[PDB]
């Protein structure tokens, strides 16, 4: 997303929308006022970005605009890459304008598709599958999940932070519109993104991952052919990961097995058989977080 920022001294900040063309200057009618500068223009500097690649197009209306000492002649045209931030100085007393790209990329669950045009609109992007580069966001419902699913495990594992859905419902429903009525994006965000009801876990990631290294050696035996074929995420916490092809084939491991080897088995159901315990990837979670791991593996 782009954000801009500048300047009794009140620090404005606001979420720059796609293809609304917005402006600075010293004239009411701009979107973004800079007051008590005379060397600041009616209409002193324009902008406007569409959908890296998502760069946003300047042009100087003003009388001193300055970037990276280059100076712009009136009307000159220039544009800002979608690292780091980038500032602009304008007046003479120079008014530093800040331009900042934050590449949002959040994974979503499937029935909030209805927000992805928005998100994107102000440079939320969105995703549904793993698929390869990260995200930095994994809104998820955990505990009310699907039993076995990989996308809590993929985050906790890649220390991507989760935050309860309502947690994107109301970030699109209430901090975007208000931060236009208020110039305070950046101090919304911040309680939203540190406001404890949208997390779904009582820790913080890298703290979360911590609680995941219990695994040590020990053996995982699994009947689930699944996303990011585990086995991936597993080698993170370098755990030896064996899969078989129906839990006919896992039982027969098991036997062969020396006695007193530590194994748990990741089935489709939670439920005790043979005298073994069977669990889901939900429920390994789940105790793992709470230390509870111990009641679930088994011995031979």
């Amino acid at each position: 997303m782009w954000v801009v920022r500048y300047q009794s001294i009140s620090f404005i900040s606001c979420c720059l929308q796609a293809f609304k063309t917005y402006s600075i200057g010293r004239s009411s009618k701009n979107p973004l006022i800079i007051k008590n500068d005379k060397s600041i223009s009616r209409q002193h500097i324009t902008f406007k970005w569409e959908i890296k690649h998502s760069s946003l197009c300047l042009v100087n209306k003003g009388k001193l605009t300055s970037l990276n000492k280059k100076f712009m002649k009136v009307g000159e045209t220039f544009t800002i890459n979608a690292l780091k931030s980038t500032i602009i100085e304008l007046g003479t007393t120079p008014i530093r304008i800040e331009f900042e790209w934050i590449n949002e990329v959040w994974n979503i669950p499937p029935h909030l598709t209805q927000f992805r045009t928005m998100l994107s609109e102000y440079g939320i992007s969105t995703e549904i599958s793993i698929n390869d580069i990260p995200a930095n966001l994994m809104i998820s419902d955990y505990p009310k999940s699907e039993d076995n699913s990989i996308r809590e495990l993929y985050a906790l594992v890649s220390t991507i932070p989760m935050k309860k859905s309502r947690f994107l419902m109301e970030l699109c429903n209430t901090l975007l519109p208000t931060s236009k009525t208020n110039l305070k994006f950046d101090e919304m965000w911040n309680d939203m993104i540190s406001n404890p009801e949208y997390n779904v876990f009582d820790f913080d990631p890298n703290i979360l991952l911590s609680k995941f290294m219990r695994l040590n050696n020990i053996r995982v035996l699994t009947t689930i052919k699944s996303e990011p074929r585990l086995s991936s995420l597993l080698r993170t916490f370098n755990i030896n990961l064996f899969a078989f092809d129906n839990i006919d084939s896992l039982y027969k491991y098991v036997d062969s097995l020396e006695a007193s080897t530590e194994y748990l088995i990741l089935t489709t159901t939670d439920k005790k058989e043979n005298g073994k315990i069977l669990c889901t990837i939900k429920t390994m979670l789940t105790s793992i977080i709470d230390g509870t791991l111990s009641a679930v593996i088994n011995m031979k």
